């Protein structure tokens, strides 16, 4: 189907530490679903090292580069920003830099995060792998210094934290564990991400 709201869109995804340059395993299934549901889509894989240091500036910069380059070519292009683990942090910092007004903000229809080190207790974008609230009121490993999804972005963000994922849920989790690695094959996560994106892009799902 063609979305009248978004005849062309880009799923910009930023991967986790150690994933090969390419699409994150975190979004492969949902992105196959989104692009099959809505025409005019491409999947852009943020270019950066995704190294263990967690210094992700090049990732943040490349997200924003892709957003701005797209808008230069098509002022009506739509984006979904997706980030897993280090890539979620890189995405959060992109939101902080983009601000909450202007062309880039307007073009980003949704932000979908999994295993977010910057997960912030109490934000209403926060859901668990089943779409519930069991990880709403927990903090990630990095939020204290790196900050959070800005308030003006929350209404179009979904920050998915599996119960007991130690990266986004330091209350119930304990470091990088199976829960942090679960997202690529979690059917709740993949389906939620696909429906979220298609709906934010103006389609039916």
């Amino acid at each position: 189907a063609t979305s009248s709201a978004c005849p062309q869109y880009v799923l910009i995804n930023t991967r986790g530490t150690g994933e090969p340059q390419g699409q994150s395993a975190g979004f492969r299934t949902m992105n196959s679903q989104i692009t099959a549901a809505l025409s005019g889509g491409t999947i852009y894989n943020t270019v950066y090292t995704a190294d263990f240091s967690q210094n992700s500036a090049a990732g943040t910069a490349d997200i924003i580069r892709r957003i701005n380059s797209g808008l230069a070519a098509n002022p009506n292009v739509c984006y979904i920003l997706q980030g897993y683990s280090q890539g979620a942090a890189a995405t959060v910092v992109a939101l902080q830099q983009l601000g909450t007004s202007g062309a880039a903000f307007n073009a980003v229809k949704g932000v979908f995060l999994i295993g977010n080190p910057d997960h912030k207790s109490g934000l209403t974008c926060n859901v668990d792998s089943n779409g519930g609230t069991t990880t709403r009121n927990v903090n990630g490993l990095s939020v204290a210094y790196q900050g959070s999804v800005p308030s003006g972005w929350v209404s179009k963000t979904l920050d998915v934290c599996a119960y007991g994922d130690g990266v986004c849920d330091t209350a119930h989790g304990f470091g990088i564990n199976a829960q942090h690695l679960s997202y690529p094959s979690d059917q709740g996560v993949q389906t939620m991400g696909y429906k979220f994106a298609v709906n934010k892009l103006g389609g039916s799902a």
